[PDB]
This record gives C-alpha cells, sequence and structure tokens, in this order.
C-alpha cells in the first residue's frame, strides 16, 4: 500500500511559462525605474555573469534564488553602484521578481484532487524551483514541501526523494511521485525506489526504456491510478 | 618595432548593449509572427536548453551563432514543430537576429583613427562574438578578422592571438592588441607575448598586478601611444 504521494510544482500543478514571463517583465521595469544606471540589459549579459558564478561554484545551480540575487548584485556593481546599494537593490528587485513568479494560475483540477487524496495519503512537494506553496493557496494540503535550495541539491539526485521518505517515515516502495519531467521527476523518483506517475496533458511521446509507472493527462485521474497499487 | 595592431569589437569600437537588445526584440517579434506555437518563452527556458547543449558539447561556447540556432531549433521543435519546419524557422529567425545584431553605432572616434593607423600598421580584428566587420563599413581598414567560431577557440586563450601574428607575418613583440576586457583582451594578448592597450572610456579601476601596456579613454589616442614603442 501507498502511503506517500509527492508532487512537482512547475508544469504539474500550473503552467510555468506565463508567471515567469510576467516576473521577468516586472523585474525589468523595476530596474529601469529604480536602478536607471543599469539600463537596457541584453539577456546575453546576465548569462555571462551567471556562467562565471557557476564556474566558480557549480553548486549554485541548486540555489536558484541566491544565484539570481548574486547575478543582479554583480550587474549592479559593474554598472556603477556601491557594494552596499548594489546589494540592497539586488535584494529589492529580486523580491519583486519572486512576488511576480507566484502569480500562477493553479489548474482547476488541482484543489479538488488534493482534497480527495489527503483523506488517504500523506502528501508532499519536491521542487527544484522557488515557488513556495505557502504563498499560494496550497500549504495546508501538504505535510511538507522540499526544495533544492534548502537541500542544496535537486532532482534527479536521490537526496530530495530520500528526504521526503524520511519525513513521511515510509519506504520507497510505499511512495509515488507525480511530475511532468521525464528525467527530473520520473527517472529521478524511480532511481530512488519510488513509483512515478508522468503528468503528460499534451500527450507527448515517452522515449526512455524504463516506463513511467503510469501516465495521466489530468490530475483527477490520480485516485483511480493510485488505487491500482493499493 | 610595431607592425600589427589588433582590436576587439564589442565595447571597444561601439557600445555592446543597444544593438543586441534590439536584436533580441526583433528576434522576439519575428517569432511571434512566423512561429505562433512557440509563444512567450521565459529567458529562463532558453538558458536550460543552452545549458544542456553546453553539457553534451562544451566547445559550443566558441560557436555562439551555431549555439543560438540550435537552441532556437529545440525550443521550436519542442513547441510542436517538425524537424523540418523547426530548422527552417531556427535558421530564418537567426538571420533576423544577426541582422539586428549588426545595427551598431560605431563610435565617431573610430573611422578617423583606423584611417590614420592603416597607413602605417597592419590592422586586424580578434573577436569571440558574431559581429562581422565585413557587414559593416569598417571592413576595408582590416587585413583580417578572426572570430572564435571560425577558429574553434576564443580569447583569452593564446591561439587566436598566435593566429593573428601568422596572418600578419610578424612576431609578438611587433604587435599590440586593443580591447576593453581586462581578462579576454589585456591578459590574453600579454600572455601571448603582445603588448596590450586597455580601452577604458568609463574610467574603471584596474586591479591586476600586471598593468596594461597603456590605457586610453579615446581611440584617437592610439597614434601617440603607439609612437612610444616605435
Ligand atoms: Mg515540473
Ligand atoms: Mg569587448
Amino acid at each position: 500500500m501507498i502511503k506517500l504521494v509527492t508532487f512537482d510544482l512547475d508544469d504539474t500543478l500550473w503552467d510555468t511559462a506565463p508567471a515567469i514571463v510576467g516576473a521577468e517583465a516586472a523585474l525589468r521595469d523595476w530596474l529601469a525605474e529604480q536602478a536607471p544606471k543599469l539600463g537596457p540589459v541584453p539577456v546575453e549579459h546576465l548569462w555571462e555573469i551567471r556562467s562565471r558564478l557557476l564556474d566558480e561554484d557549480p553548486s549554485f545551480k541548486h540555489r536558484i534564488s541566491a544565484l539570481r540575487r548574486r547575478v543582479l548584485f554583480h550587474a549592479l556593481e559593474d554598472a556603477g553602484y556601491d557594494s552596499d546599494e548594489a546589494q540592497q537593490l539586488a535584494d529589492e528587485s529580486f523580491e519583486v521578481f519572486l512576488h511576480g513568479r507566484h502569480q500562477v494560475q493553479i489548474f482547476p483540477e488541482v484543489q479538488p484532487t488534493l482534497e480527495i487524496l489527503a483523506k488517504t495519503f500523506t502528501l508532499g512537494v519536491i521542487t527544484n524551483g522557488n515557488a513556495d506553496v505557502r504563498r499560494l493557496g496550497l500549504a495546508d494540503y501538504f505535510a511538507f514541501a522540499l526544495c533544492a535550495e534548502d537541500l542544496g541539491i535537486g532532482k534527479p539526485d536521490p537526496a530530495p526523494f530520500l528526504e521526503a521518505l524520511r519525513r513521511a517515515k515510509v519506504d520507497a516502495s510505499a511512495a509515488v511521485h507525480v511530475g511532468d519531467h521525464p528525467s527530473d521527476d520520473i527517472a529521478g523518483a524511480q532511481q530512488a525506489g519510488m513509483r512515478a506517475i508522468w503528468y503528460n496533458p499534451q500527450g507527448k511521446a515517452w522515449d526512455a526504456d524504463r516506463l513511467p509507472d503510469a501516465e495521466i493527462h489530468n490530475l483527477s485521474q490520480l485516485p483511480e491510478v493510485l488505487a491500482r497499487w493499493a
């Protein structure tokens, strides 16, 4: 019997692109006004900085919020601001980015289904990103929410899955992870010993030899799918 | 005595930022027109694909045009388009980017100075980017123009500098490189045995032990600086 069901956030519970596009635009406009010494910055330029940081410390890849604040800092300093005002503007502009990326549209299928599942399963979140369920309508459905930045390591590494299993106190064979990414969610959870349900609403083809343990196109299929393994 | 002067392009012969920003926007606009299925894509989403390609083939960093075309390809195809239409769209959208990329405003100090220098020195270009002087009114001042994409290796590696010396048929002690970047241009050229002149119009501070052989804020200072080493 399945005791634990964990879920990926971006493109599993909502479409990721729109809220991140809006967040970028918001970050952009706030800098144009509040840091007018930085000026129109090509995507190319933040990346140059980002890549230097990742070369100096590759583990930054698992700390996406810290990484972005640091990139913003270096860009600001390098455009003329005092170390102190740069840090302070970096901090403020990031908080504007982060408020923006939380303006997501949760799929309609999500709340009704989480409510059903919570009657019978312990539920958790495992995300590489910086969407925080407490900021959304969702904190109360989940026993816990894990993110790579707090762990210092992200999916598909075993660590985040093992930590979920620890917090629930269940063995891998009693757990299912649900997500949209073939490598991060599916292969990741399976290599940690769990079952994995692939969320594929657009009906994409699967191309790895090990199959998802199930595939769905709508989250409200979860209760029937999980009952298979009861 | 000085026979060869080589010059970096971006941020030494013109401001880097504006033409590239315009290019990104033109690229953005043309794709909303001819590739409606891709839709508004977060900068973050291109970085992931870019990062993926740089993983399978790290030498992609020296092929910036080819790299962008491949990233455009994968985003279009992974947006639904067939391998055929993706590739034609990638290729076409890239040419639009590249055209916009060449709408630079050459510093007024440049042409008058190149004309003077050309009378007594061999002039060359050494760049990691995809600005092509042949597409600009500047082509006639230069004997050669090396880019990292054609050499498969970029500054600060000594290879592009050593190639320049071979094209001009002179020894390193007979050569000077002019550039804005402390590592790519200055340290790079000096480690290859050349003299290096730091283009620093904004009056930034220099913080490496080894000094640029000279520092200027206006390209028209070159004739007098070069005369020091005659
Ligand atoms: Mg996801
Ligand atoms: Mg440059």
